[PDB]
């Protein structure tokens, strides 16, 4: 466990956009990028506004009904086909999504800490993997009431996730 997330600390850069060109099709490697930087924006504009309540403060107070927490289950949903379009496979083994998601949330919570330049204990890897966790159990569980239009849109996007990762193809 302490091994594997020290493992990913070395590793938080092979989700990178240079370490992950070439290694998954240009459509799902754009998607990355959008979403990586749309889910960054959205923390930074929050964080700025709760520090400037209270500049002393060190945890960021994850808003379950907000934009920032529905561009979160979005860039877990293109994590997931970045994770599947690596291993060339549909269907990782437990070990290697186990893997994956300590690298993800590694990642994410470094760029919190360098990009957004916020106290390391605001946007830890507990409180990510919590949220993880939810998305990894499903929209329905994540967001706690979906109306069923809303779950609709969420399979179609997965779903075009998905056929960019294939290089376009089912």
């Amino acid at each position: 466990t302490n091994l594997m997330v020290s493992t990913a600390v070395e590793k938080k850069k092979y989700l990178d956009s240079e370490f992950l060109l070439h290694c998954i099709s240009a459509q799902l490697l754009d998607m990355w990028k959008q979403a990586r930087a749309r889910w960054l924006e959205l923390v930074g504009k929050e964080w700025a506004h709760m520090l400037a309540l209270n500049p002393e403060r060190k945890d960021f107070l994850w808003k379950n009904q907000s934009e920032m927490n529905s561009a979160f289950f979005d860039l877990c949903e293109v994590g997931k086909q970045v994770m599947l379009g690596l291993l060339g496979k549909e269907v990782a083994l437990p070990k290697e999504e186990q893997a994956f998601w300590i690298m993800y949330a590694v990642h994410l919570s470094a760029a919190c800490a360098e990009e957004l330049h916020m106290p390391e204990v605001a946007m830890s890897l507990r409180k990510l993997n919590v949220k993880l966790k939810d998305f990894n159990f499903g929209g329905t569980r994540y967001f706690k009431d979906m109306p069923p239009e809303e779950k609709k849109r969420r399979m179609e996007r997965k779903q075009r996730i998905e056929e960019a990762r294939r290089h376009g193809m089912p």
